[PDB]
C-alpha cells in the first residue's frame, strides 16, 4: 500500500542547534511577512520602523555612529536605510556647523508616523503571539537573551552597546 | 552626581510582544553573521546553504515550484537565490522534455560542498548555543514552533508544506 522507497532521507533529521536556526528563521519571517502587510499604509518595512523607533529612544536627533551603536544591523544597512528615509522625508540630515560629521533628525512626519505605527504594531504583535502564554513569552525572551549575549561578541567586539530595552 | 533629566524615555519600555521581536531579530542576525564568517571559505550565505539543503532532502532535484513549497521564504527570493548559485556552478537548469518547465539539479560539486558545509556548520551552531541547556533548547523550539504554526498562516493560505525536519 505506502510506496517504497519515498520517505525522507537522512537530511531532513537535523541537530537541534540547526533545527533551532530554521525555527528562528520560519518565525522571523512569518511573523514579518504579516506584520509588514498592516503596515502598509504607512510605507514601513520593518527596518525603516526599527531605526525610527531608535531614533525616538535617542530623542529624535542622533548621527550615524550613535544609531548604529545602538542596533544590531550592520553600519552599511543602517546608512542605506537611512538613505531611503531621508528620501521618503522621514529624516533630515545637517552637516554639524566637526567637518564631515552629519546630524540625523526625524521630521515631525516621521514622529507622527510613529505614533500611528506603534500603536498599530503593538496590536499586530499581540494578536500574533496570543497562542503563547505569558509565562512561554518570558522564557522565550529569556533564553533568546541568553544566546544574543553569547554569541554578539563573537563577531561584534565593543561595536554596540544596544538600546536596552525594558518590559512590565 | 547623575545628570538630570538623560535616562531613558518612554520608548525605551516595550510590549513583551514586541521586545519579543526585538530578540528574534537580534539573535537572527548575531547567528547568522558569526556563522557566514566560517562558511567564508565555501562562499554560502545563510540562503544558499539553506536552498542547498532543501534540495539535499529532495534527492538533490527538483523544481521551481516544489522547492518554493518546503521553504520559508518568498518565491522570488527563492528564484532569484537559484539564479545565483547557477552562476556560481552549483544548480544546473534544465527544460523539462511540458513546455516551460524548468528541472533544478543539484551539481556534484555543489554535493561536495554541502558534504563540507553541513559538518562545519553543525559544529558552529553547536558552539554557539553551548550557553542554554538542552531543556531550554527543546523548550525553544517548542515555542518558536507554536509561533510559527499560528502566523504562518496569517499570510500563507495553503501555498507552504515546510519540510517537516526533525531532532533526536
Ligand atoms: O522596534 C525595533 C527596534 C529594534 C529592532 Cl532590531 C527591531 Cl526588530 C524592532
Ligand atoms: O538549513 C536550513 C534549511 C531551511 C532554512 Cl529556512 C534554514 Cl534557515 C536553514
Amino acid at each position: 500500500l505506502e510506496v517504497l522507497f519515498q520517505g525522507p532521507n537522512e537530511f531532513e533529521t537535523l541537530e537541534l542547534e540547526h533545527l533551532l536556526w530554521v525555527n528562528i528563521t520560519q518565525v522571523k519571517h512569518s511573523i514579518e511577512r504579516a506584520w509588514t502587510r498592516e503596515l502598509k499604509s504607512l510605507n514601513l518595512s520593518t527596518e525603516k520602523f526599527a531605526i525610527l523607533h531608535e531614533l525616538m529612544c535617542l530623542g529624535g536627533e542622533s548621527t550615524p555612529h550613535t544609531l548604529a551603536r545602538r542596533i544590531v544591523f550592520e553600519p552599511h544597512s543602517v546608512s542605506a536605510i537611512v538613505s531611503r528615509m531621508e528620501k521618503d522625508g522621514l529624516i533630515i540630515k545637517t552637516k554639524d556647523l566637526k567637518k564631515h560629521m552629519v546630524r540625523i533628525k526625524l521630521s515631525e512626519k516621521a514622529i507622527d508616523t510613529f505614533y500611528q505605527a506603534l500603536e498599530i504594531s503593538n496590536r499586530v504583535y499581540k494578536q500574533m503571539m496570543a497562542s503563547i502564554t505569558r509565562e512561554e513569552k518570558v522564557e522565550l525572551s529569556k533564553t533568546l537573551t541568553k544566546l544574543r549575549n553569547h554569541t554578539l561578541p563573537l563577531t561584534h567586539k565593543h561595536t554596540k552597546t544596544l538600546t536596552p530595552f525594558k518590559y512590565i
